[PDB]
RNA sequence: UCAUCU
């Protein structure tokens, strides 16, 4: 079950070293947790799993253990995310 | 799951 699909949001922050971040939903203005494994289309020219602070992402919302979370996270229209400056380019 | 990392 998916609570919401293709939600658009702005990354609040994402910690590359520790592997998680938060996205602010553009529709409800609620922060949602995003795990590194929830990123579906990583920047193919970085080599870590990440989204970058402030970038615009598109995602599904599902029920987590500590609140609703983001999953299937991509750029708008399913394109690769930009990724974090804390994740070096190849 | 509110982290603090080039």
């Amino acid at each position: 079950p998916v609570l919401a699909t293709k939600v658009l949001g702005t990354v609040k922050w994402f910690n590359v070293r520790n592997g998680y971040g938060f996205i602010n939903r553009n529709d409800t203005k609620e922060d949602v947790f995003v795990h590194q494994t929830a990123i579906k289309r990583n920047n193919p020219r970085k080599f870590l799993r990440s989204v970058g602070d402030g970038e615009t992402v598109e995602f599904d919302v599902v029920e987590g253990e500590k609140g609703a979370e983001a999953t299937n996270v991509t750029g708008p229209g399913g394109v690769p995310v930009k990724g974090s400056r804390y994740a070096p380019n190849r």
